């Protein structure tokens, strides 16, 4: 698509978020979720307009349709730089998706779930946000869902934050994860499976005490055996998350 100087119109976009007229809001959220999903540039053209306080606010909208959007712009945001990650969190959304992890709606409950991830993709700051912010034990809770959409969101939240230094894997082993991942080891579900190597090859790659929790949970057993799994690309990263273990 095509260069575009928002003038003014991004802050009077901003503003129709807290307008009455609720197709209005629509319209401006629509807008500024597109205008988001571009570069670093266009992600701070929204911050710089005052986007992040009216996002954060609809958070706790009871309209479905606003919701899912307000989510879906503050996920993309959450693409940018790790100081436009900042950014999300200096504006307060943290405590509201954390509590979005307790949602019935599976479709708010993955865009959190997404934003979350998104935001812990980011620096060593970032991670501890989300993990001061209370999001590990409804994270480590998920682990155990009956749902693989929502279970591989999970999974891709946690490798994120056990992304992060030492400590912050000793947080994610802390509230529990190393159990629920030697568990879902043993699923017939290849996709599952990979997703779960994904993660604990993230865990594994900490320091010598979370290499030796990994350990006394029981993974070595389970990673020496998918060595040989038929599907290749298990083979693969069974083996990179032992040679991650290993270091
Ligand atoms: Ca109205
Ligand atoms: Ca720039
Ligand atoms: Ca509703
Ligand atoms: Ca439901
Ligand atoms: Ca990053
Ligand atoms: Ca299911
Ligand atoms: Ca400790
Ligand atoms: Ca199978």
């Amino acid at each position: 698509h095509h260069h575009h100087h928002h003038g003014s119109e991004l802050p009077q976009m901003v503003q129709q978020l807290n307008s009455p007229d609720q197709q209005e809001l629509q319209s401006a959220l629509r807008k500024l979720s597109q205008i988001a999903s571009g570069g670093d540039e266009q992600i701070q053209a929204v911050i710089d307009a005052g986007a992040l306080p009216a996002l954060v606010q609809l958070l706790s909208s009871p309209n479905e349709q606003i919701l899912q959007e307000a989510l879906w712009t503050l996920g993309n945001i959450a693409s940018g730089g790790d100081e436009q990650i900042q950014a999300v969190i200096d504006a307060g959304a943290l405590p509201a998706l954390v509590q979005l992890l307790s949602s019935p709606n599976e479709q708010i409950l993955q865009e959190a779930l997404w934003t979350l991830g998104n935001i812990a993709s980011g620096g060593d700051e970032q991670i501890q946000a989300v993990i001061d912010a209370g999001a590990l034990p409804a994270l480590v809770q998920l682990l155990s869902s009956p749902n693989e959409q929502i279970l591989q969101e999970a999974l891709w939240t946690l490798g994120n934050i056990a992304s992060g230094g030492d400590e912050q894997i000793q947080a994610v082993i802390d509230a529990g994860a190393l159990p629920a991942l030697v568990q879902l080891l043993s699923s017939p579900n290849e996709q599952i499976l990979q997703e779960a190597l994904w993660t604990l090859g993230n865990i594994a790659s900490g320091g010598n005490e979370q290499k030796q929790a990994v350990k006394e949970a029981g993974a070595l057993e389970k990673l020496e055996q998918l060595q040989s799994h038929e599907n290749e690309k298990i083979q693969k990263e069974a083996q990179e998350a032992l040679e991650k273990l290993q270091s």
